[PDB]
Parts: C-alpha cells; structure tokens; sequence
C-alpha cells in the first residue's frame, strides 16, 4: 500500500505494470534508470515510461573497509552517487541482503522514491556534496530500513573543518512529505537537513524508528515545517540533536533518549525559535536527565534548550495513522528491526 508510518504516502514502484530489475553495481542503477524513460519506439517519456523496482546485488565492501581504515582520506576524492532526476513513475531501490554501496543516492524533482534495505558508508567526497541520501525538491519519499554510517570525526585541515563526511539523510526544498524510518544512522557527524537556508522552510517530515548511535547533530537541523519525531533510539549524540529553528513546530513522542547533549533545542539563529511537544519519551521531567546522561550546554546567541522538559508550542492534528510503541519497548526492541537484513520487520507492542 501507500502507508508509510508517516507523512510520505507512496508505494514507489511497486505498482501497476512495475518492472523489476536487478544491478549489479552503481552503473547498472544509471543504465537501468535510463533505459526506464524511453517508450516502445524509444523515445524519451518526461518523469519516466514505466514504474521500476530495483534490486541492487552489489557488494563495496572492499571500498567501505579500505576507507574505513583511512578517514581522513576520503573528503578530497570525488563523489559518488546515482541521481534520480525527474522520475515520477515510481521507482524503489532495494538492496539485497548482503549488498553495500560506497556511493549515495541522490533525489532531485522526482516522486515516489522508496530507498530501503541499502548499507551506505563512508562515501568519499565530504568536501563535495557527498551525501548519502539526498532528498530536494522531491515529494512523497520514503528512506526506510538503511544502514547509514561513517565515522564521527573530523580530520584537520578539512574545508570549513566540516567536510571529513557529508550527511546521512539531507531533506531541501519542496520535498513536502517524507518519511525516514527504521534506519540503522551511526558514526555520523551531520545526521542531515530539514532545509538547507533560512528561507528553505516548511515541509512535513516524519523520523520514526530509528536508531541514531555516535552521531553529533542534525537529528535533524529543522527550518519551519513539522516534523513528527516518534520511537526513535537517540544514543551518544555528542553535540545537539534536534534542533527545531526558523518557527517549525515539532512533535517529539515515545522515544529513548539516553547519552546525548542538547537533545532538543533551538540554536543558532538566535531568534525565530522553533516548539516542541514532548509525550511519552523515557525522559518525563528533569529529574530524569541524571538518571540518562543527559547534558545541556548554553550557545553564544540566544537559545532555546529543553532543559524544563516541557511543551513550548502545539503540534496540528497529525494526518497519517500510526501506532508508536512505549519508549521502553523501543530501547528493549528497536536495535533488532532497524537497519539492513531485517526484511523490512517493524515494531509492533505484540513484539514488545
């Protein structure tokens, strides 16, 4: 069906006359996409000819675990990555089990995108745009069941000392509903985006399941719009994690917080600060911030911490249907259905 757990509605190519293909690398990805625009007289169809459902069979290991054993060599290289450019018929990338990829998947003005079961890591081209996941422009995604990860560091002498490794998960522009669920998000340093400038505000995002580990912000960095932040495990986040900026509103419920710095703010403009709604996450009032490490730290401009624990705003009626675990389940079971080789499982309180 189209439900996704969140705001993104979308089958991506499983639909009607859908035709599956397999790659084998990243280049088959490219000429498979390609080959999908053209109709039975080989002329190009705008948005796409036909609805395509990609199983992607590469291994990158090689390329992952080279990298892996020197950081700081990958910002300079080029980037990586397949772009899905105005293709609108529906299309799913997934991985089978036991695929890797050292590129990223870059979304630019198409619709109905599905991304699931892909390992990305360690992408060389920080300094470079090398993302993992991009999302501008593009409604309807759904980013669900990914291992994302690199290592949260920064090498010196990297471009604006930000550029070791891009992020995760970047969401800009009119991508007006996306889901990013039961994602595996580990040793990242810039999780990702939820607009890319002041003006980049709106869209409606929900982060559900997942599980962040060793990330140090950006979970994410929103500017306007809502976003829906339920059963996600937050663990060893190093530097902020959801930082709600530019009036954006959101709703932060049933989740596990635990070793984590600024957890929910409102830094850096030093106005137009962003509300939350806080229901039924491990954390229930400040008493509990000793009881799971969790540390506040002040900013040189004004700032908004969450350090009373209480709603500072409203959250409008949410459209979707859901059914969000308790935040303990999520800390007991969550690690054991996010992430790749899961076969897209999800959690459900008869698991819990």
């Amino acid at each position: 069906a189209t439900d996704t757990g969140g705001y993104a509605a979308t089958a991506g190519g499983n639909v009607t006359g859908a035709v599956s293909k397999t790659a084998t690398s990243m280049q088959d990805i490219v000429n498979i996409i390609d080959a999908a625009r053209l109709d039975a007289n080989g002329k190009k169809v705008k948005g796409g000819a036909y609805p395509l459902v990609i199983t992607y069979t590469g291994n990158e290991d090689s390329l992952i675990n080279a990298a892996a054993a020197n950081i700081c060599g990958q910002w300079s290289k080029d980037p990586r990555g397949v772009e899905i450019k105005e293709f609108t018929k529906g299309i799913t990338i997934i991985g089978a089990n036991g695929s890797s990829a050292n590129f990223g998947i870059w979304i630019k003005k198409s619709s109905d995108v599905v991304v699931q079961n892909m390992r990305i890591g360690y992408l060389p081209g920080g300094a470079k745009d090398g993302d993992m996941i991009r999302v501008d422009d593009s409604p309807n995604v759904w980013v669900d069941h990914n291992e994302l990860f690199a290592a949260n560091h920064e090498c010196d002498g990297t471009p604006d000392n930000d550029t070791t490794f891009e992020s995760a998960v970047d969401i800009k522009g009119a991508s007006n509903t996306v889901t990013v669920s039961y994602n595996y998000i580990h040793g990242v340093k810039k999780v990702g985006l939820d607009g890319s400038s002041s003006s980049d505000t709106g869209r409606n995002i929900t982060y559900h399941h997942n599980y962040y580990n060793d990330v140090n912000a950006r979970l994410p960095l929103q500017r306007g719009g809502l976003v829906h932040a339920y059963n996600n495990l937050y663990t060893n986040i190093t530097g902020s994690g959801l930082n709600v900026r530019q009036n954006g509103q959101a709703l932060i419920e049933n989740n596990w917080f635990e070793k984590a710095i600024n957890p929910v703010t409102s830094r850096y403009d030093g106005k137009n600060f962003g509300t939350w709604v806080l229901k039924g996450n491990n954390i229930t009032k400040p008493a509990d911030f000793s009881t799971y490490s969790i540390t506040w730290t002040a900013d040189t401009k004004p700032y908004v911490n969450a350090d009373s624990w209480t709603s500072t705003g409203t959250f409008p009626t949410v459209a979707y249907n859901y059914s969000p675990v308790s935040a303990q389940c999520v800390k007991d079971k969550l690690p054991g259905y996010a992430g790749v080789g899961k076969n897209l499982a999800t959690l459900t309180s008869t698991a819990c």
